[PDB]
């Protein structure tokens, strides 16, 4: 019995994914494009990892992710496909449950991804400490939305250390420690309502998944994870941690889903 996987998020798990094309089955759990490609990895990211390697039963990816997504662009705007639109997507095509992708509370997980961006282009300024809660407060009506639909099951990542992507670390110390401190706000906020949430609701499953502390760990001492340094880049993505400049590679995200599998085993699919 499929776990119907809908995700949302930014570049950090974008595939391609389009919802007129080929629609996801047990032959093809990930519907369209091919597995391993449309990421900014290489190859398969963690989303498709989740889905094909690390998958303890059938699990069918809806990635609605897009890139350079923020949360919603009256907040901090950059591209049309904020979250906001991913959701009113989920909400057009697969909220009422159609014969295509028939979930139900039992079965269905919704994960979420998202903050990057938002962090990226606000950091400087706004205030974390009165922003962030704006930016968390959207997020939880969004998620608002899909648990008055049914669903029951949530996964959330924490934002990851981009203020020590290649990106970030051209910009000098001070760029990268404020916009390491604003993001460590966001990241307490985000528990912070992911708890609130799970209490409140009182029916639901969550997990929120520390990718700070994961890939801090790996950027901390790479020669352990078989990378030679934390600042190289390659395309291949598995040389260096780093595929461009801002993205993580496939090897990277494999080692997280690899970190992932046992803490989604209370969501079904792992």
């Amino acid at each position: 019995n499929p776990t119907y996987f809908f995700t949302f998020g930014d570049s950090y798990s974008q595939t391609g994914f389009s919802a007129s094309g080929t629609q996801p089955s047990a032959s093809n759990p990930m519907g369209n494009p091919d597995l391993g490609i449309g990421t900014t990895t290489n190859g398969p990211n963690w989303i498709g990892y989740l889905t094909t390697t690390e998958n303890a039963s059938l699990v069918l990816s809806y990635n609605l992710a897009a890139g350079g997504a923020t949360i919603d662009n009256a907040l901090v705007p950059a591209y049309p496909g904020d979250l906001a639109s991913q959701f009113r997507l989920f909400e057009d095509v697969y909220a009422d449950k159609p014969a295509s992708a028939p979930w139900s509370a039992e079965d269905a997980v919704f994960g979420v991804w998202i903050g990057i961006n938002d962090i990226g282009n606000a950091y400087y300024s706004t205030d974390a400490e009165t922003y962030t809660p704006k930016l968390i407060s959207r997020l939880e009506s969004l998620v608002e939305e899909v648990y008055k639909n049914g669903g029951r099951k949530f996964l959330f990542l924490n934002v990851p250390p981009t203020s020590r992507s290649p990106l970030f670390l051209e910009q000098g110390e001070e760029v990268v420690k404020q916009h390491a401190e604003y993001l460590s706000v966001y990241n307490e906020n985000l528990e912070g309502m992911v708890d609130d949430f799970t209490k409140k609701k009182g029916d639901v499953t969550t997990v929120l998944y520390d990718s700070w502390s994961f890939m801090t760990k790996i950027l901390d001492d790479p020669t352990a994870y078989g990378f030679p340094d934390a600042t190289c880049i390659n395309d291949d993505g598995t040389s260096c941690i780093w595929w461009n400049n801002y993205h993580p590679g496939m090897k990277y995200h494999l080692l997280q889903a690899e970190d992932m599998k046992p803490k989604l085993r209370k969501l079904g699919g792992w």
